[PDB]
């Protein structure tokens, strides 16, 4: 029994981050691949199929395997059922409370962001159903990320209805420097005092439109960060948590850096640890995604820290698990008007579509196919790679939800415009460069952008301006000078090339469920454009 633990600690940490607004139960297999630069292998982070299984210690074929490895992923969706759902979630979360506090004990709920936003229930409500669903399982803390992309002053309105305490201790005015939020609370956990210091992700304001945070600064600031936990100590904190959603890679040089921080809850990687990650004398646990598992870490603490602490990923499996009917009556409520439109299936999918990957997905594929199949002059399409999304099994059928998982974006126009040949290298060398640097201080935590129409070579361990070489485009060599018609949509490529004249930009997920209605059926099978240097690049079994 994985719900069935018994008592451990002075407090327990409940544990979920970068929900990403799912509130039904779906489908979410973890990359294939997880490409590191040398320097970066092996580690928490960079770990995949049967090389994670085994560094855990996980065995093949269990509810922990199928959450954790690409590893036999249809054969376990479909003998385990799917994953999260805000029902099930719910459901285990308030199982996993009674229980402690029935122990005695003192349980917090801990969200590390990326919660409002991406799904079918976010975008008809602008965030605010999910706000309502924290407010009803009971969320005590939560940081932020994508939360943002609703705009300053959405966020301003949704935090007056969420419930929870937000913290942050680097969301300030970007003029005074003032912080808007409280950088940490201290709990009373028996005779001890436990602080949850909260971060937000940093890079904001690259990474979204400007205008969703302007008058804010998201900085990292190791000064301020260390202040903050020098004051909770100092205030009485016995042990210090901090609730993060910087990447974990940012949080593993963090440990190396800031002094007095026991444990980590690393949120906006997607990461997945089933037993905590040691750096320096920090512990670090990952926060998954999607709603798929809820982190439950029991504290035994003494007066300088941690002593020792129990980590169990504890799978959200719908099948499994009961019934939050209160939650289970809200989205029924919320959803009713809509469900024709979210549920209705558009087409049926013959093989695996996935998205998670640090290069190629089968569902990005599809995208680009879809297009070109709409824009036949369109030579290059630009895919997010963003770490959110579904998982569509073969046979299944895709739905307006299941766009607006993989395509939710606040600000979704896809956009048409011209490119020279030397731009789209220096693109692809430039997120390269971002993704593989050697040092987890400049980790921002994305994958490498899905160029649908070329293919090329990378080595992730060669210099920058040589980590892509034998570009080809429409099976020809890349002509520098020429000019190509790219697309491209939830990022900022389209600043840098001149817009197609004649064409309206238009949400992504349009362009998709127009394509998928007409087709009817869809059946992309895993043909990566991509050759890694040095590297074994994996796929996973699409049929099943
Ligand atoms: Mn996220
Ligand atoms: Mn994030």
């Amino acid at each position: 029994s994985l719900y069935d633990l018994p008592p451990y600690g002075d407090a327990t940490l409940l544990y979920f981050s970068d929900l990403h607004g799912q509130a039904f139960p779906h489908y979410f297999m973890e990359p294939p691949n997880l490409i590191a630069p040398k320097p970066l292998m092996g580690r928490p982070g960079y770990l995949t199929g049967e090389a994670i299984l085994r560094y855990y210690g996980v065995e093949r074929g269990t509810p922990l395997a199928y959450l954790l490895s690409y590893v036999d992923f249809v054969e376990l969706a479909r003998t385990f059922g799917p994953i999260g759902g805000m029902g099930a979630l719910t459901a285990l979360i308030r199982d996993q409370k009674a229980r402690v506090e029935a122990e005695g004990g003192k349980a917090l709920v801990l969200d590390g962001g990326d919660t409002w936003t991406n799904s079918g229930l976010s975008l008809l409500t602008r965030g605010e159903a999910v706000v309502r669903w924290q407010n009803l399982v009971g969320v005590d803390h939560m940081v932020s990320h994508w939360e943002w992309t609703l705009g300053r002053e959405r966020v301003e309105e949704l935090l007056g209805l969420f419930r929870g305490e937000f913290l942050s201790y680097n969301i300030v005015d970007d003029l005074f420097g003032d912080p808007l939020f409280p950088a940490y609370r201290i709990h009373r956990v028996g005779p001890y005092a436990l602080a949850v210091v909260g971060a937000s992700y940093p890079y904001v304001k690259v990474s979204h439109p400007e205008s969703f945070t302007e008058g804010l600064s998201f900085a990292l600031d190791e000064r301020r960060l260390q202040e903050a936990v020098d004051k909770a100590r100092a205030e009485g904190a016995n042990a210090v948590v901090l609730l993060s959603h910087n990447g974990m890679q940012l949080d593993a040089a963090l440990a190396e850096r800031i002094r007095g921080i026991d444990l980590i809850l690393s949120g906006h990687t997607h990461d997945l640890t089933p037993r905590p990650w040691r750096v320096g004398k920090t512990w670090i646990v990952a926060g998954s995604a999607a709603g798929k598992a809820l982190m439950r870490v029991d504290l035994k603490l003494w007066k300088g820290g941690i002593a020792n602490l129990r980590v169990r990923v504890l799978p959200v499996l719908a099948e499994h698990l009961p019934k939050a009917e209160d939650v289970e009556a809200f989205l029924k409520a919320q959803l009713a008007p809509h469900q024709d439109h979210l549920f209705t299936p558009l087409a049926v999918s013959e093989t695996l579509l996935y998205k998670r990957d640090t290069l190629y997905s089968t569902w990005d594929q599809l995208v680009g196919e879809a297009v070109k199949a709409i824009y036949p002059e369109v030579e290059v399409v630009f895919s997010p790679a963003v770490r959110w999304g579904t998982t569509i099994l073969p046979g299944q059928a895709i739905t307006w939800d299941h766009l607006y998982a993989y395509t939710g974006f606040t600000y979704p126009e896809l956009y048409l415009f011209y490119l020279r040949g030397a731009q789209i290298k220096a693109v692809l060398e430039d997120i390269a460069s971002n993704v593989f640097t050697s040092d987890p201080f400049y980790q921002q935590g994305g994958d490498v952008s899905r160029v649908f129409g070329l293919r090329y070579v990378l080595d992730p361990d060669a210099p920058t301006g040589e980590r892509v070489r034998e570009v080809e485009v429409g099976g020809r060599p890349l002509d520098p000078n020429r000019r190509y018609l790219a697309a491209a949509y939830g990022g900022r490529l389209q600043r840098v090339g001149e817009a197609k004249p004649g064409y309206e930009p238009r949400p992504i997920y349009e362009v998709l469920a127009e394509y998928l209605r007409s087709v009817g059926r869809v059946r992309v099978r895993p043909e990566p454009n991509v050759k890694v240097i040095g590297r074994n690049y994996r796929l996973p079994e699409v049929t099943g």
